[PDB]
Order: structure tokens, then C-alpha cells, then sequence
């Protein structure tokens, strides 16, 4: 795990010190205290301007001990209504793939604006859940209300 921690440290110092406005990306505890660069928490803005528009969407990132060889797993919790994200909450991406698009060089930065530009442009050829996927290709109106609904939901106070 030594050349993944000293990569997620490099990650946590380049985030810290400047991050996309309304992004949240944070290790989170190991039960002693201590920091877990493993695991993080991490939030995602619906996008100004797009029916994601108010929300705030929770997502843990899962690195492997063979980081930056292979993607984190990003994870939404709990599991968001959208195409391109299983039932699991897990999101299929080409930049998430090790086999597709992962380069070691991509940034936590990257995978959350990736993700963030998912969210309002569906890729109607990877499919990841029956529901959200079925209303996006069938009735492209009702998908965008079930969408107005999510982003009321997950609002921040």
C-alpha cells in the first residue's frame, strides 16, 4: 500500500489547496482516529443551469492497494436514480475502467468533475440500471422530473 498512500497524500495536499467550489473530498476515519486515505467521502453539485440543479450527491471513493494501477470505485450513498449508475450506487464510467479510459495520471479532481458531467449527460450506450436507464430511453420527460425530485431530496441545509 506504500505507493498508493503516498499518491492519496499527494491527492489530499492538491485538493486541499484548490478544489471546484461546492466539491467535497475527505479521508475518513480508521475507528482509532486516524485517517483512512483508503476511503474517502466525497459530495458532487448538481450542475447550475440542469435539472441537478440544488442537490448535493454523497459518494464514497474506494482505492485499491494497487492505486493508481487501477480506478477508485466511486460509490454513491445511498444509490442515485441515473443510467449510468448501478443499483449498487457503483458508477460505470470509461475514465473509471481500468481497461477503458483509467490513467494512473487522472486526479481526484478529474474523477469528480467526470462524475459531476455524467450526472446532466446520460451515455445512453453503457447502461447500468434497468430503471433510471428504461425512463431515460422511453419517456425523457418523466426521467428529468424523477431527476427534479432527486436534486429536491439530496438539497443541503
Amino acid at each position: 500500500s506504500g505507493i498508493a498512500l503516498s499518491r492519496l497524500a499527494q491527492e489530499r495536499k492538491a485538493w486541499r489547496k484548490d478544489h471546484p467550489f461546492g466539491f467535497v473530498a475527505v479521508p475518513t476515519k480508521n475507528p482509532d482516529g486516524t485517517m483512512n486515505l483508503m476511503n474517502w467521502e466525497c459530495a458532487i453539485p448538481g450542475k447550475k443551469g440542469t435539472p441537478w440543479e440544488g442537490g448535493l450527491f454523497k459518494l464514497r471513493m474506494l482505492f485499491k492497494d494497487d492505486y493508481p494501477s487501477s480506478p477508485p470505485k466511486c460509490k454513491f450513498e445511498p444509490p442515485l436514480f441515473h443510467p449510468n449508475v448501478y443499483p449498487s450506487g457503483t458508477v460505470e464510467l470509461s475514465i473509471l475502467e481500468e481497461d477503458k479510459d483509467w490513467r494512473p495520471a487522472i486526479t481526484i479532481k478529474q474523477i469528480l468533475l467526470g462524475i459531476q458531467e455524467l450526472l446532466n449527460e446520460p451515455n445512453i450506450q453503457d447502461p447500468a440500471q434497468a430503471e433510471a436507464y428504461t425512463i431515460y430511453c422511453q419517456n425523457r420527460v418523466e426521467y428529468e422530473k424523477r431527476v427534479r425530485a432527486q436534486a429536491k431530496k439530496f438539497a443541503p441545509s
